[PDB]
């Protein structure tokens, strides 16, 4: 919804996200999946530089992604690490929503 929230939901300090821990918190409330971007925030913010009105943009560069995917056991996950481009909703120069991996 805003940069601060996007940060809280999608930027990670570690590639090895503890899915079973984080996913069970109120922010995620055992949802099926969540994509975390392993990067300093600036390279992420830069994706949206100069974009004012809401617009989906696919990153030009590739980023380290860590996805928490639910298994057959509710609220129990598998961490999958990958490298890919991603689509974000940019608004007033910052990412406000995560769209998807690989394409808009």
């Amino acid at each position: 919804q805003d940069w601060l929230t996007f940060q809280k939901k999608h930027i990670t300090n570690t590639r090895d996200v503890d899915c079973d821990n984080i996913m069970s918190t109120n922010l995620f409330h055992c949802k099926d999946k969540n994509t975390f971007i392993y990067s300093r925030p600036e390279p992420v913010k830069a994706i949206c530089k100069g974009i004012i009105a809401s617009k989906n943009v696919l990153t030009t560069s590739e980023f380290y992604l860590s996805d928490c995917n639910v298994t057959s056991r509710p609220c129990k996950y598998k961490l999958k690490k990958s490298t890919n481009k991603f689509c974000v909703t940019c608004e007033n120069q910052a990412p406000v929503h995560f769209v998807g991996v690989g394409s808009c």
